[PDB]
């Protein structure tokens, strides 16, 4: 596989569509993004799993938006652990490039991803309560496990195991 998708196999366990884990075959991490249902449904996607790919494909172009504004509102206290942590749920195991990839460090996924992790266990560490949320918690540390595991993040994985830890030790 190619720069980005080594977790594609993953990730179509997830929703339910590794039946197509050839379809990416040797297909880059942009062309990836550039898939359509109409595009799918030509090369022998049912309509069903199309649609639903399609849609996957979508709501990876928003990773970038969604992970701004869980930063956004945790940041001013608009949203609550529980739901930033879901939204990571289904973020962690989509195919993220490596953080040494060039561009717009806002439109870096694994960077926002990483930065967001700050913000959430830095909230967590700092609320009274945090510690009696325990399906939250718990949610969490399967995104950290995940994370740690998680190529893009491959010089940060120290970091990451640091950051598990300190947790399992509230």
């Amino acid at each position: 596989h190619m720069v980005g998708m080594s977790g594609i196999g993953l990730w179509l366990k997830s929703l339910r569509l590794h039946k197509y884990i050839e379809l990416f075959k040797n297909m880059t991490y942009e062309e990836m993004l550039l898939i359509t249902e109409d595009f799918l449904q030509s090369v022998g996607v049912t309509k069903g799993a199309s649609h639903k790919l399609a849609l996957c494909i979508d709501k990876l172009k928003e990773r970038a938006n969604i992970l701004n504004r869980v930063e956004q509102e945790l940041l001013s206290g608009q949203m609550e652990l529980s739901t930033a942590v879901e939204e990571l749920t289904n973020i962690v195991l989509t195919p993220m490039k490596p953080l040494e990839s060039p561009g717009p460090p806002e439109e870096n996924i694994g960077l926002r991803f990483l930065k967001v992790i700050d913000i959430v266990t830095n909230t967590l560490q700092q609320d009274p309560y945090a510690v009696q949320d325990d399906e939250t918690l718990g949610v969490l540390m399967w995104i950290l496990d995940r994370s740690i595991h998680n190529e893009a993040f491959m010089n940060h994985a120290s970091q990451l195991k640091d950051l598990k830890f300190k947790l399992s030790k509230m």
